[PDB]
């Protein structure tokens, strides 16, 4: 019989850590995106089953654009793939480029609940051992990814603070539980790689509780079939309230408990654009990101500084204010983009309720 070694962990970070691979959290996600999970337990959730949904996704959107498949042929077989719950109707077709987006992003949920199920895995040496440690103080080591919980006179602390309640909604702007700063090492040196690329800032990633535990071990990631209005890159606001519109939420007790990161993005030169092109897979030529710029933006003279590694980051401080030169983009809020993943290290780690 083996020894549990007692947990190492602050109580703030033991619930994350809870939270993050907790498998109800996981079931309750599937469930929210339609998915049978008694016909795809999260056990049986496999690399292969995805891969044979995302073939199935791009034969749908081949056809979307000569005597093949029909739309409702090739979308049983998707279902077929990968089983939904809909109350034992029949479930729908995917018949249009916003119906096959939605199910490629379920996709790519659904393969980072996995990423955290094939983590979890037990090793060989973790059978042999005769001490384990305890299981929050497993799941975290599995992360290979240091987080510190910040108190309160840490020195960005107030800064993140103000970012989070002046760019966030002015009604019910999340409350800020904790913030981790997150050092996820090797993302370190391909990030030192655009050392000499000025113009950092300190942005929004929200995402939903399900995905937390890929991006802590693996980082912001670009996937075949990402996308979205401004094409196939990782996404970033400077308005926090935009960010929060993608973190779902999950009830714990009377409360909704939700996290969002804040990454340091190497912007370089902007590109700025006002209008929708979900075609982009890179910024024009001699340009490092793409901005859809917002009606509004965080005042840019309540803009601050950190410093993080040496280098000077920008971090908002102002509450949004309409900008002329944008009145009529199809962007209410700013979307910040980058084309590769090194252009992105991760540094917060926020809870909101
Ligand atoms: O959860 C996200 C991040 C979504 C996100 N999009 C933004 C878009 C513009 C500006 C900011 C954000 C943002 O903070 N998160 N991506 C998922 C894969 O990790 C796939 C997905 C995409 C859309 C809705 C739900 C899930």
């Amino acid at each position: 019989m083996k020894r549990v070694q007692p947990c190492s962990l602050d109580p703030a970070t033991q619930k994350l850590i809870t939270n993050i691979f907790s498998k109800e959290m996981f079931k309750n996600t599937m469930a929210l995106m339609d998915l049978d999970v008694k016909k795809m337990p999260l056990g049986k959730l496999s690399k292969q089953q995805i891969a044979r949904g995302f073939e199935a996704l791009e034969a749908l959107e081949e056809a979307l654009k000569d005597g093949g498949q029909s739309l409702e042929e090739l979308s049983s077989h998707f279902y077929t793939v990968i089983p939904h719950n809909f109350g034992h109707s029949q479930p729908p077709p995917i018949n249009s480029p916003e119906l096959l987006q939605a199910k490629k992003d379920m996709l790519l949920v659904l393969a980072d609940i996995e990423l955290a199920q094939a983590l979890q895995a037990v090793s060989e040496q973790e059978k042999t051992v005769e001490e384990v440690p305890h299981p929050l103080d497993r799941d975290y080591q599995l992360l290979k990814c240091q987080l510190q919980l910040l108190d309160s006179g840490a020195p960005e602390y107030k800064v993140i603070q103000t970012y989070l309640e002046q760019t966030g909604s002015n009604h019910r702007c999340p409350t800020l539980q904790h913030i981790w700063k997150v050092n996820q090492e090797g993302e370190e040196d391909r990030f030192q790689a655009h050392s000499k690329l000025g113009n950092r800032k300190l942005l929004w990633h929200g995402t939903n509780m399900a995905v937390v535990a890929a991006i802590l071990t693996s980082g912001l990631r670009i996937m075949p079939h990402s996308g979205g209005r401004v094409g196939k890159g990782i996404y970033f606001a400077s308005e926090n309230s935009k960010s929060a519109g993608y973190v779902i939420g999950m009830k714990c007790g009377a409360h909704h408990v939700g996290y969002m990161f804040l990454g340091e993005v190497a912007l370089g030169r902007e590109h700025h654009i006002n209008t929708d092109n979900p075609s982009l897979k890179s910024p024009p030529p001699g340009f490092d990101s793409v901005i859809a710029r917002g009606h509004t933006e965080p005042d840019p003279t309540q803009d601050t500084e950190l410093e993080l590694d040496g280098q000077q980051v920008v971090v908002p401080q102002g509450q949004p204010v309409p900008c002329p030169e944008f009145s009529s983009s199809t962007f209410s809020q700013s979307e910040y983009l980058i084309y590769q993943e090194s252009q992105c290290r991760l540094r917060y780690l926020l809870e909101v309720h």
